């Protein structure tokens, strides 16, 4: 008996470190990789060890099928307990009534999310329009659905309300849909309130790039004009990886709001099996923290950063997309320094700097960069810091443009030069040197 | 003022979830002990080791990948792309598969979503698949293609592949699908192979019940038959929450499966991997390939005759009479019992089951389902199961006593559950019961 | 007067004669009308139509636009157009005994396969699942823009198995299922059918295309009896002019919701304007249905079958099923080494039309498809049909000779005596009979 | 024998005035009141004789399910020769040589041809994008994803710098020129520029245009569509049906055309049966009478009359959209005389006057019901010219006359409007006046 006993312990509380030395040793060069370089992608964030140690808990242990009180298996009234707290935690976070909104936190992703709404609201083949990023068919959604959707005005970046008023009357789609992309600037919601009530459509936002400001009132509040908001989880909340929709309830022929049976049953069963259990309660944790003052700072300093950088840039000849932003990112125009975003975003991750190239326009140009404070913010880097990391992307542009002139006609050659140049090395050591002053959450 | 803010972080950053948030940490501590003080008899349910908890709850989280290894939307993956190459070249090797023949995306958020990625890769919309069906449009799977799925024989509980063979030529789908629900008895994948071949259909399994079995040459091996086979990472693996998709490479004039399948996969259907779950994933299928973990999926099958046996011994009816597997259909209609009770007055006495569909030749809602894999992961063996089997028929005795008396009304029942010394006494036993078993990972 | 010269110029252009206004298209129009008469016609499908048919459709109808419905058309003028379409439904329920409160029929569709679809995109979404009979990638319109599971006669006995039916149906919950539609040499049980339909929450429909005469003259089972749809076309068995039409249900069963649907699918989803040539056509071969003559017309037509089943089954032949309940017969020549589509083609040099069909294996490509009404339309009676009989066996004995060789015998085909001997007779015989309007 | 041959031949050849006199009364009652009114839709024509004998012949008797030399039943030698030489017939007269064009004559109508075009081309679901005439409509809008385009609606004129926005943002598999009765030219070599710039098949319905376009007498959608579909019995006096022309032979993977396989299949087997015989030796008299030099003069005049009708409605201070037309219609607005053409048409009703009330954009950006469409073909044919169009322009104006009138008095119910409209002496006075005036025309095939 207490041979048997021990050989469970055994197996079942022994590190990962001897468990598993092989994966140990590259999640320990991941650490480091963190911890030695800058994060630029305006996505990504760094989460607290308390999040860390819900998603890693006993909690992946039970299967809970279905929503709070209806359960597909008994044993969940301590999970049940958990999902609601997440839930009340998710309202009080966006200000928002039990009696006016409600929130499925099951959703795999925000991809995930958008087409629960989609498949929950709609029928298959019916006509959605949103936002656009400048075999054939992408996206899910525009497979299962007829996705007509919209762009900002090529010249001045922004978007154009009149001409969307036009396409979406035109179009009329069921559903209409702001947020999405990374757009630098605030959106109208009140407009295109207006917009999607002239065309008979339902008001969605996707505000994954934007939670953060929402929650803190540091930007237009879509929870005011929108019926529907979906969101990621992880990345201006810094909670784990994941989807979650809030959706209106109670009053407004139609007497009473339609979208919480039809939404939680796309989700469950339509859509996904059982929830992540452990991805709620680290969702919760987060979700009480983004409640605090604490917070509320770190989105301001957040901002602050972001026009701190904007400022750097355009000193320093650099070309914006609008010239500026209201918000956390910035999109970069390189062309005007003849360079690809593809490129640009290659040597950045030899130094040890992490972005993406994007699309930019009044044909669509390779030449653009995302960037966005979230990361390093969360890292407790403030302005002047900012202002240095801009010294390092100059830098890195002028070794690019440099490196682009010596090998004019090299596909192959090129890949290799980098590994060698000692341009690339010296910066290299000043952007480990810089990241290494700065903390970095859960060691 | 510069250490005073690089203290603030490592504050907020390192703070554990005790201090963090002790509402939610009380809530996790009571599942942990939920857990740990009762019977879990749920064939889905299992309970992983340590080294998985310390994968998923890591700085991985923190890293985002769209798209595969070495074919990223994101720089700085090098680390996490020799991790999700490690658990691809890990998940052939537990199959036995070779990487000419057979490739793995383990990206899927569920074994749901795996399924319908399969679906989106490889028809259009509204094309059809033919399935098994667990006795309007409730499946993402029915809404979006043309389901026309099939059953065991009712008298038999058994499947026919004769009337399989005649229904899949008379409805000639693009896609056959074998496995799927909790089914008791050995698949006969050869004769299911002969019938896709006629019908010229795509031969998939979800070997989402049988993962375990199959790795282990425990029962039929789906893959010496079928083109793709889709699971479950967290059921009989022992692995995180999750779905899998493995498929067929190279010559038959070659296969067309692997560009369709990842593409809807990403981008079509989900964003960024959980790269802390595909870690936890490769740990877990490290372990598959072990004598030990042999020898688990042995003993859970010894468990399942010994359970199977001590239920006949005491008159009870099992679904096909016995099991080739870890899990049994037990029908409760000849002690007058429907499942729907009894599961709530196990629930109440620790030991957590789930009522099933079977066919009485009408669908009773007398079943219900137990596995043996949890309790067999805790290091309880055939008379253990002996024990529980008593356990079951008390509990099953007092259900009927309440029935008689306190039957009358769904309320007054209820009270009786609440305030009954035979239910208390049973639950004392099985908490007695349950504490004499380790469980895995007590931090 | 250049006012008079004018007026001259147009009489002189809309007065001109086909045999002069285009020889080229008479001549051929000529050597057609000679076919038709100097040969036998055993296609099921054909008949021949009456003069009053034929002058309706060469009229200044064809010269007004009428999109719509009457009393509520797109266009002005419609007066006469409107009280000729009206009479034309009128006579089109009389035909089939039916009344106005319980019935109404939509005629303006361009052919039969164009009035079901028209039913489907009525009634259903596109993509919800119609079931209905089929003949031994996606074919059909109804098949590409719809969910259609099909279902057949049982292999060994050519009977449609309606258990199997009952089982299939109650599988596939269609929204639709359809029973009529193939040549079945065999009544229609409609009442079963019906209790399936009800069982798996269908709307029934029969397509009456190739029974419409029996149906009328209530010489087969009436499938308006427990249809709640029944389409059909018009140029088959009522011997009018080449279109579909439909009928549905009115009024309570609260009650039904089928004709504001089918007749907005009709007009103006699918087609524009009807053919009201065709449909003053139609109302003159519906009131000549609802004739005993008519009457006799069908019961002859049947008689006439069951002379010719009798003929070829003492002449050793296989017919599915071993004979017919109404016009038409399903040929097995595989029992004497043939294939139809030769047998067919060598039938065509003889001056016999008939049509190689599908037929199950004990799937061959050994089944011929015949029917009586053309030639019982031109006065042929029983013993016309066994004279036919032998013609048919002549033509069968010469099909195996030539199969002796083999694609080569084409040079053979064209020169080869015991056709032209054959033929010779077929004419012979032909020259009998009356071709209606000469 | 001979008595049963007889009761055949008695059945067989009884003449329609015989066999069923109600029907043959009503249809003298029509073919009278198509002599004795004015016909002004743009739509309506009058066809000769010879169409008339095509029609109602023994060919309706024959079934031809398939294609010329792959039918699905034996006899067809003849019927073949005669769709072959409709065929024939249809390229010479668009002048088309067979290497690089094709056509299918089967389709029942033109509405039933596009569809053909789009089954055949596209999967269910897919986009296109065509004109509109100002819940899902048309079968194509329902079983296809239709986004259509629209006229600017101050100009009444097609804006094309709109339109290649429009196609470039939706990018639909097939854009689609024509559709609309339209008073002015289409700019066809632009809208190729465009479909070519969106990656579309360019297909142009030319059903209003179709006499025009044979005739060189328009912009020829032939010069730049890949595909033409058309309505046989508009500007070409053949018989009521439609037909498909696609592109043959050679034109960045397409190497050749793609076009005929799918739409003949589209057509038969998918969407009809057999194809009317009938229609088709119809239409083959038709199309060799369209290439003669009389055709070409008919078109010509049938635009003279036009311009001589436009000169005369302006002459008394009618509004019309984009203030003429190059072609063979009129759109008229009523607005400015305070008449909607509901009404308008119901009055020249009721005075032998067919014409038919239509959308157009009013003096206001809305929708006004204010308008009615007007063409010259129809009475064209019946040998009307440029003076005896300036006398119908009369009329017109006299009708509106009296419904301004009737407005005024009668307005107050639609029941005590349609007896005051029965039992009206200034309406009884025009209806004499045009009765007179049509009677003076021949009408074809009188005998």
């Amino acid at each position: 008996l207490e041979s048997r006993r021990a050989a469970v312990r055994a197996w079942g509380d022994q590190p990962i470190h001897l468990a598993d030395p092989d994966i140990h040793e590259l999640m320990e060069k991941e650490k480091q990789r963190q911890v030695r370089g800058i994060e630029l992608i305006a996505s990504e964030n760094f989460v607290c060890r308390a999040v860390m140690e819900a998603l890693g808990s006993h909690l992946t242990n039970k299967y809970s099928e279905g929503m709070p009180g209806a359960r597909y298996y008994t044993g969940n009234q301590y999970i049940d307990q958990i999902e609601n707290l997440c839930i009340e935690r998710a309202l009080t976070a966006f200000g928002l009534e039990s009696d006016k909104w409600g929130v499925n936190v099951q959703p795999y992703s925000c991809t995930s999310a958008n087409f629960a709404v989609y498949t929950g609201l709609l029928l298959p083949g019916e006509r959605i329009m949103g936002l656009d990023s400048p075999g054939k068919k992408i996206s899910a959604a525009s497979i299962f659905f007829e996705s007509f959707p919209y762009k900002v005005n090529p010249q001045t970046g922004y978007i154009d309300y009149d001409k969307l008023e036009d396409k979406a009357l035109d179009y009329r789609p069921k559903i209409l849909i702001c947020g999405g992309s990374s757009y630098p600037r605030d959106w109208d919601f009140a407009r295109v309130r207006q917009i999607a009530d002239k065309c008979g459509a339902v008001l969605m936002c996707d505000m994954a790039h934007i939670s953060g400001l929402v929650a803190t009132k540091e930007c237009s509040n879509p929870f005011d004009h929108c019926d529907i908001v979906t969101s990621t989880t992880h990345k201006g909340l810094r909670g784990p990886r994941g989807g979650i929709i809030f959706y209106r309830r109670g009053p407004k022929t139609s007497t009473h709001y339609d979208l919480e049976e039809k939404i939680n049953f796309a989700v469950f069963p339509s859509l996904q099996g059982g929830p992540h259990n452990n991805h709620i309660a680290a969702l919760a944790i987060a979700l009480k923290q983004v409640a605090t003052p604490e917070y509320k700072a770190y989105i301001q300093q957040m901002k602050k950063n972001a026009q701190a950088l904007a400022a750097a840039l355009l000193r320093r000849k650099c070309r914006l997309v609008t010239g500026g932003t209201d918000n956390h990112l910035l999109l970069w125009d390189l062309t005007p320094m003849g360079l690809t975003g593809k490129v640009y975003e290659k040597v950045c991750e030899m130094c040890h700097i992490t972005l993406n190239k994007t699309a930019i326009f009044g044909t669509i140009s390779p030449g653009g960069v995302r960037i966005g404070t979230p990361a390093m913010t969360t890292r407790g880097c403030i302005e002047s810091d900012f202002e240095t990391m801009a010294d390092f992307l100059i830098k890195a542009a002028q070794i690019t443009s440099a490196l682009q002139r010596e090998h004019g006609k090299s596909h192959k050659e090129f890949v290799k030069s980098l590994c060698t140049n000692k341009d690339i090395a010296e910066l290299r050591n000043r952007v480990e040197a810089f990241a290494l002053q700065y903390e970095m959450p859960a060691s």
